[PDB]
């Protein structure tokens, strides 16, 4: 059992051609660049028989023309080992030392030199002889893993738990690099994981209690709302201290909550970073909150969310200083092994995408897989990259407690069964070379498994509860009831004017100078347009103090070019913020701040989603570019946006910008799908609008940031409405009318008492019948808006409909087909609402397979013959 | 204007420490290793404000301590340049000519040495000189670009089109591609791309006549499928037919169909790909259809779907030989520049995760252009791996020709606006090096000018249409009646012999043998379960000749050790596939292929909608792990498989394979959304079942496949009701039955005229209420199961409700949620279809943000309140 090539017989060869200090400086080369091939890193004896074995014939002497004759010569070596001067056998026994033993190294890739000289100088001085507290410190953490893993299986047979056995080394990798980060002087980590572990993680590097998991699998669970449906225990978070063992500090830890779909909560974890690391605000040389993120080795090779978040670690609003990455490579998926996995070499190989280090280590090594983590935590602080560890190691059962798999890997079950485990070898050695003694190691064992008894025994003198319905989360929160979103009226000319005060030479570009002029006359004059509205809404937040985000593509500009929140001189390539500057001049330290996404909608939502739970106190809106892209992230708005309150009781106030409207540019910019979003609401879960005045469209936002009921909002916004001038809105809406309209009546009705139609419509489709009924005098017809969808304001409906009192029909009219927008969910529901309601009847497109037309003259017939229908 | 840094002023050093042979050794390895980072490969003289610079020190013979002093000394370099000595000067000459000019190369980071070696002779080899007739050949390419984008401009000014102009060299790339695969002898090239550029690529690569593009611009659009909606233009496909210039060659080109959403295409043209290439069968040497994929350079970047495709390039069931990948790479998005769009020095480096080569070109340099196409069509064709292409270009106008990109890149459109064309600067170089003349290169611009004027001019003679509704697609396919689906009782018998025929020395795990035992004795008395009725369908299918293939995570086990369709033996690792040993075995050339997927849902399932639109003949199904996990695959779900039909008139015959089940594992292990699919649902867009009994599902699926109906198959499958006796099937259903019943009414009903309630159900919720039924000693209740959800039976639902005289309530029964299952459909549907029918009234949980309960005790408290409340 040796693991090199055995030394050849040859000939000596001459001194010829290539020089021979040539071949010797190649062959250094190629043990740094490729040693890790042939690296003591798997636990197991094991070549699985359908992956490609790649050639590693470079390391070998007889490639390089060098022959056991040259061991005893010496040569020039050029500062290797810090010498000028060695002999080949010496050279041979340095490199197998530092590249070929239980740590592989991949940092030949990188660019930078410095980087580079740093990894050679740390990697080549070895690891440093420990000493007998901190072996018996290992031996204590290996312990806990795996006794805690064999207490359960003792007393909960049956029930599933995802155990560690055959991966008990990364509790102390875990805790090596907290402990690291804790003496650097930071202030959190914050965890994400999936299933693999978490029992054993929660318990031994977060602290939660003993008591709380051992009530878990006797079926008592922890309430987070009231009235809320829950999750399963390998689901949940928790938050806790860490203390230094060997030194003074202390540092925080913290676990975030997650659903089965694997590696969604990638981009949620990111976001939390950040938005704590910009409420400490320690600058460019902060970053002192730690991210630490664990995988799986086959959903990292192949789900694709996994490297559109590593893309995000240099830009400009999404840098939190680096991520730390374990993959738990156990060899296997479920029943899949890695030659059906991926096409890579290593799991680990999207590394090499993006220039970072990857350190491969055995985990039966436990003190090389500390110093690995120490190095790991100690390069993101000085350079402020990413950095990977594959941690490689075998599961001892099935994939669950239930499952048998020696049915589909019989050869890699033979191997496995019987062995003997991380801690019993561990112990074994450190008694060979007389650094433990058998009492103290006997008392380790005992003292916890004392622990555990004690606890388990008061748990059960308890009697257990029995089972009891579940209310709902409707009225768990409560409802701004008499609050006022007014502003006054020198607050509004204050924010009109911050377009006029440009900096010293500062001038704007020809297409975009009307567009501030307007933005400076109309806070007196009139005619406010809808992008103006909005950026009223935020403005004025940010004045009162606090933190406002707008995140999304193409959003500082606009994809209508309808916003110019930032603006650029042609001259000098200058920026300038308008409302940032006035924010920041009122000494309430507010902050306006608008990014530019990358082309992702999965990882964009989930940033911002992530931004939202970290600091409640913040404003934060994500906008799409169409409406229709949103189907990208539907995990996040299913498993985390809609779903969060009532599983794990996490709240978020979270703003989708969602366009939506039918003007003929075909099927896959038309439709921001209005009925999936309304399938998914009850209970109250989040408020759905879609307005269609730009005051209106003001007060929404406002009454959303002022209150205290910490829900999302989805808004409806339009494309061509835009720049329409008939939906402009006056001064006195900002700052006299004093709350959010839910239902709006119709302003153009002369006697009351001569209606017998009334229309309900949302959305832009109100401009056309409006015209329509000017144009051919009907005074039997009364146009009525619904501006909030769900909840649905059936008193206000109620209180319209009854002012009308010789209405014989209610008509329901929309763009959509009839198997979309909002029809389904108000045929259902409105009836039974309003019992003394006439029968409603439809009038829409023709229900259909696609959203809509890709032919613009057919489109044009199709809305006449709509709005014909709706007059008879 | 030279790229070069200046020769320095420095003392001479002695040679002592390492000898400068040493040293010119390490210049020619650093040259080949990072040259790329200083050619000349960039159109403008431009660099991006906000980019980090890489460290290019390692160019330099300061930093490998070689002076001015060195240049005419003579140095021994190995055989570089097919030389045993050199000078220093020489050595830098052809390493300048050869890694510096424009193409720069990534090459050196591949592990085989062969590769390596092959690349590398190639690349120093240079350019080949091109002969006059070559040459002028480029320039008709070049022209024609050009030519097309100006006459679009000047006759349709307003109009949307995408153009191409600043990336012109892109025609002859492709063409030079196209053209080398035909030397070679293969059948097929098959193109996905995006919107840049694609009526330019239909004219002049693929040959759709002129005429059909111009009837496009005045509002004539070509109709897929009669009653279809339609498209914008530039998301349709074609087919056509290549000749060799200057050979005896001929190829077959196809462009597909693809919606807006970016790279949603990649999975899909794989599988049409892999499927050719199985109906060709040519074997491991074969792979004779080459795949040709187009992409921009910030959604290479951005989005997930790109790794996620790659890395299914050397896996089993998805290997197609290599593919050849073009970027277009024109340094912009819409209006964000590559520093707000990934944090990757360039847009390629994915290429350096998976071990394949890169080649970046300057696209105003076309002899360039054309080597590099022939260059990466040998290496695919020589090794069977991928190939990437950066073809660094510029975007000439706005995203679209209506925008004015000034106002947000104004430095950057300062070099543009006023360039020569890439047309114009090759025919002044052509003219003066003497290798063309001016009459020559005046024929060249007016001949094709003519032609174009020609068929516009024979197009405007013939008067407009106008526009005229749209019908639907209900009716455009027939249904298949009278079609008989039972099979004989000596087919049946031989089915089960097949898992008695083992191979010579073959045995099965201990755990697996009852199972086959079970097969075999149950053809004849009875007892069939849930996955022998599946796998007797598909068995029989693969006798009478068709190609049958199931792909999905775990899925040659099954994720419910429930198929066993691939057995393992313990004692030699062995495999045995019976069904597939049946099919050979009888002369029809039949195929029952199982392979296990890798780990994703959005790039598993494209590839299978892809193999069933290149095989028109083969049946293939998808299945998921969990049901709740195909919203991951939601893009495909909506663009391509609810909606092809209507848009594009392109068919498709899969089936998808989602398990579900209310049985208390929790919120992500109960639910396929059966709601979501019955609102894609309209003008009998596709087909979905949720069966009760295996006979049942057997019969399904077989109609599917013997009829002429080509729409999907969406099957709502157990979980628990895998291993109900009361569930299993006897021989007769399978060979006396002769067809699907989509209504199955009660069979245990005494007297049907005492019967005072009906009950519907559909699913596994029926096994419990019979339960009741038979404990309780109810005769005034019937039970009647739904089978076929859409389209609705209501001609079935009401021949069984005319059945019952007496009856005096309907009640609706299922386990989801109220917003959830088959509720909503149905309550808004049937009642307009049957007029007669009394009032329903739903019997369900009640309405949940989430899918389902997290605790197990509740799940069992709510089943029973509900049966309870159903039999009053
Ligand atoms: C979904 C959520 O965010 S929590 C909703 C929880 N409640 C329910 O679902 C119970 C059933 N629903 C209902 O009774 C109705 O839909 C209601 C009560 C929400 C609204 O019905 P109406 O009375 O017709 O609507 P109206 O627009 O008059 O709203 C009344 C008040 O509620 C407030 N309100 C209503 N919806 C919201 C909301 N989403 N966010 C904040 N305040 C709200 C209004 O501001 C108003 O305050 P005011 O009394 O100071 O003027
Ligand atoms: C969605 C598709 O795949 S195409 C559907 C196109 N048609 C429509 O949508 C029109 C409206 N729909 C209807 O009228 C009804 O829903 C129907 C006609 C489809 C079924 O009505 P019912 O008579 O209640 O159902 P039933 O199951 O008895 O169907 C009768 C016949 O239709 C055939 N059939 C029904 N649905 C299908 C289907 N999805 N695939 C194949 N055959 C079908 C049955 O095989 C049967 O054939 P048979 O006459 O040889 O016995
Ligand atoms: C997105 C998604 N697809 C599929 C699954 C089903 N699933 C659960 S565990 C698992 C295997 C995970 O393998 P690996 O990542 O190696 O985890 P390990 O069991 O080795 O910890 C799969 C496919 C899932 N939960 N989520
Ligand atoms: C999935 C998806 N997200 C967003 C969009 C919106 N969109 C259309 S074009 C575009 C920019 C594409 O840039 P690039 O890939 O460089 O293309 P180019 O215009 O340079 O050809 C974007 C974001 C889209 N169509 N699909
Ligand atoms: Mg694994
Ligand atoms: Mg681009």
């Amino acid at each position: 059992n040796v693991p090199y090539t055995p030394m050849r017989w040859a000939q000596d060869v001459p001194n010829t051609g290539v020089d021979k200090n040539t071949r010797v400086m190649q062959l250094i080369e190629a043990y740094r660049s490729r040693g890790h091939l042939i690296a003591d890193t798997n636990p197991l004896s094991w070549v699985q028989p359908g992956m490609p074995v790649p050639d590693h014939r470079d390391l070998d002497i007889e490639t390089h023309n060098l022959t056991i004759w040259d061991l005893d010569r010496t040569f020039n070596v050029g500062g290797f080992g810090g010498k000028e001067t060695m002999t080949l056998r010496e050279v041979l026994s340095r490199l197998r030392a530092a590249y070929t033993l239980k740590v592989g190294s991949e940092y030949t890739h990188i660019l930078d030199r410095d980087e580079r000289t740093w990894l050679q100088d740390r990697l080549e001085a070895g690891m440093p002889k420990p000493t007998q507290a901190e072996q018996k410190y290992i031996l204590q953490k290996l312990n806990a893993a795996e006794a805690f893993e064999n207490f359960l299986q003792t007393k909960y047979v049956g029930q599933k738990r995802f155990s560690l056995e055959g991966a008990e080394a990364l509790i102390p990798l875990m805790d090596s690099a907290i402990d690291t980060a804790a003496g650097q002087g930071l202030d959190e980590v914050v965890i994400g994981m999936p299933h693999r572990g978490r029992l054993n993680v929660l318990f031994n590097i977060v602290g939660k209690p003993l008591a709380s998991i051992f009530n878990e699998f006797e079926g008592q669970m922890e309430q987070g709302q009231i009235g809320g449906s829950g999750d399963v225990k390998y689901h949940l978070g928790s938050e806790g201290q860490h203390l230094q063992m060997f030194g003074d500090g202390e540092i925080k830890v913290s676990l975030t909550a997650n659903p089965s779909h694997l590696e969604a909560v990638n981009p949620v974890m990111e976001g939390i970073v950040r938005a704590k690391q910009d409420y400490l605000d320690k600058g460019v040389d902060g970053k002192t909150v730690v991210p630490l993120l664990l995988h799986g080795d086959a959903a990292f090779a192949g789900l694709g969310i996994v490297p559109e978040t590593i893309n995000l670690a240099k830009l400009r609003g999404y840098d939190v200083g680096g991520t730390i990455h374990i993959v738990v490579n156990n060899q296997i998926g479920f029943t899949t092994t890695p030659d059906s996995s991926r096409s890579m070499h290593y799991a680990t190989d999207y590394a090499k995408a993006f220039g970072c280090p990857v350190f491969h280590v055995n985990g039966d090594d436990p003190e090389a897989v500390v110093w690995v983590g120490q190095l790991a935590t100690e390069y993101r602080r000085r350079f402020g990259k990413d950095v990977f560890i594959d941690l490689v190691c075998y599961r001892l059962r099935g994939h669950n407690e239930a499952d048998d798999p020696s049915m589909t890997q019989p050869k890699m079950y033979e191997l496995i069964t019987g062995r003997e485990t991380v801690r019993a070898q561990y112990t074994e050695d450190l008694l060979g070379r007389g650094d433990l003694s058998n009492e103290d190691a006997e008392a380790v064992v005992r003292d916890f498994h004392d622990q555990m008894e004690s606890v388990f025994n008061e748990v059960k003198e308890g009697g257990k509860k029995q089972a009891e319905a579940q209310t709902g989360i409707t009225g768990s929160q409560k409802l701004p009831h008499g609050l006022e979103t007014n502003i006054s009226r020198e607050e509004l000319l204050e924010l009109g004017q911050a377009f006029a005060n440009t900096p010293e030479g500062f001038n704007y570009h020809p297409r975009v100078a009307p567009v501030a002029k307007k933005r400076v006359s109309s806070v007196t004059e009139g005619g406010i347009d809808w992008a103006w509205g909005e950026l009223l809404a935020f403005g004025s937040l940010a004045n009162s103090g606090r933190l406002v985000r707008l995140a999304g593509e193409d959003s500082r500009r606009g994809t209508f070019t309808q916003r110019h929140a930032v603006a650029i001189d042609p001259a000098t390539a200058e920026e300038f913020n308008p409302l940032h500057e006035l924010a920041q001049s009122k000494g309430n330290n507010g902050k306006f701040l608008v990014y530019n996404s990358a082309l992702t909608e999965y990882a964009g939502m989930g940033f911002e989603y992530g931004y939202s739970v970290g600091n409640e106190d913040s404003i934060v809106a994500w906008e799409a570019q169409f409406g229709d892209f949103a189907n990208g992230a539907q995990t996040i708005i299913d498993e985390y946006v809609s779903s969060g309150e009532a599983k794990w009781g996490q709240t978020s106030k979270l703003i989708l910008l969602l366009p939506h409207g039918y003007e003929g540019q075909g099927p896959d910019h038309s439709s921001a799908r209005i009925e999936r979003f309304l399938q998914l609401c009850a209970e109250g879960s989040m408020t759905v609008a879609q307005p269609s005045t730009p005051a209106n469209h003001f007060h929404l936002l406002r009454r959303h940031a002022l209150s205290d009921l910490k829900r999302p909002l989805v808004i409806f916004t339009p494309k061509s409405m835009l720049r329409n001038k008939a939906a402009a809105s006056a001064p006195e809406d900002f700052t006299e009318v004093t709350k959010f309209q839910s239902v709006i009546n119709d302003p153009n009705v002369a006697d009351a008492a001569k209606v017998k139609k009334v229309m309900l419509v949302s959305g832009k489709l109100y401009y056309e019948l409006a015209k329509r009924k000017e144009k051919d005098g009907r005074d039997d017809i009364a146009i009525v808006r619904i501006e909030m969808l769900h909840p649905i304001p059936f008193n206000r409906i109620s209180e319209a409909l009854a002012g009308y009192p010789n209405a014989e029909e209610v008509l329901f009219v929309q763009d959509e087909p009839a198997n979309q927008g909002p029809w389904p969910f108000y045929q259902e529901h409105l009836p039974e609402l309003i019992p003394n309601m006439p029968k409603m009847r439809r009038v829409s497109r023709r229900a259909q397979s696609s959203t809509a037309t890709g032919v613009a003259k057919v489109h044009q017939l199709e809305e006449k013959q709509l709005i014909d229908e709706a007059f008879e």
